């Protein structure tokens, strides 16, 4: 699997650029196959190029394109802590998406109650249903990073992270709050044709260089976080720091 790695000078720049290349890479796949599956991550810059891609968004036609989370914060439904609700409001809501094209992580006041295992295994036998109807599972995942190099809810050294069989499984205890969270596992982030890392500043560089250099997934998540075509760092100057 190839890897690029593609810096820009900042924060801004970095989602100006990252939002251009979803809004490519979601017609490609339509081009190519009839349709895209996205997976959506949360964060400062995981929301930020959805506004961007939200300034292209008559150039797809998103009846064809289907989207999943790689994780969500298992709270109420109105919680501004919401993945969806943030994606909604920074994208989702202001195009042509079929709401059934739209697969939303649950939330804590819905179907299953507050059981965060059963909410996790039903997103799990959701993305057996997307993986039985393709292969790979999904066109591109997007994902943040954190400092200590966590990505969706995988933190480094935890019975997560180290998960090689479920799809998706509840964390109970996020080391950062809410500390409830739903999450897809290595496995299904390693079932998409494309992963992209967007990372931004400094107190990211460390992880970066360790993720880059090829480090053991459990130690540093990102590092797992590998697609079957390509991998793609999408970093400004001050995470490329020791590059
Ligand atoms: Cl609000
Ligand atoms: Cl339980
Ligand atoms: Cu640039
Ligand atoms: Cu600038
Ligand atoms: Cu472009
Ligand atoms: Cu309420
Ligand atoms: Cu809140
Ligand atoms: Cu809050
Ligand atoms: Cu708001
Ligand atoms: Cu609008
Ligand atoms: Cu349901
Ligand atoms: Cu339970
Ligand atoms: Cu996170
Ligand atoms: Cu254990
Ligand atoms: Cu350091
Ligand atoms: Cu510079
Ligand atoms: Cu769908």
């Amino acid at each position: 699997s190839d890897t690029v790695i593609e810096r820009h000078a900042d924060t801004a720049a970095l989602v100006a650029a990252a939002g251009d290349r979803l809004v490519d890479a979601i017609s490609s796949a339509i081009g190519e196959r009839g349709q895209a599956t996205i997976v959506l991550t949360g964060g400062g810059t995981g929301i930020g190029l959805l506004k961007r891609v939200r300034e292209r968004s008559g150039e797809i036609d998103w009846s064809k394109v289907h989207i999943y989370w790689g994780d969500e914060r298992f709270v109420p439904q109105d919680d501004d802590e919401r993945n969806d609700k943030q994606a909604r409001e920074a994208l989702l809501d202001h195009i042509g998406i079929p709401p059934v094209n739209v697969h939303a992580m649950a939330a804590s006041d819905g179907e299953f109650g507050d059981d965060l295992e059963a909410a996790a295994a039903g997103y799990a036998q959701l993305l057996s249903a997307d993986f039985d109807s393709s292969v790979p599972g999904f066109d591109v995942h997007l994902l943040g990073m954190g400092g200590e190099g966590h990505v969706n809810s995988l933190f480094p050294d935890t019975d997560a992270v180290r998960e090689t069989e479920r799809l998706v499984v509840g964390v109970s205890d996020s080391p950062k709050p809410p500390p409830r969270r739903i999450t897809l596992t290595l496995p299904a982030v390693q079932n998409s044709r494309e992963v992209w890392l967007v990372v931004s500043g400094e107190a990211k560089a460390d992880a970066v260089a360790a993720a880059v250099g090829g480090a053991d997934p459990v130690d540093i998540p990102a590092a797992g976080a590998v697609g079957r075509e390509r991998t793609v760092w999408l970093v400004d100057e001050a995470a490329a720091a020791k590059l």
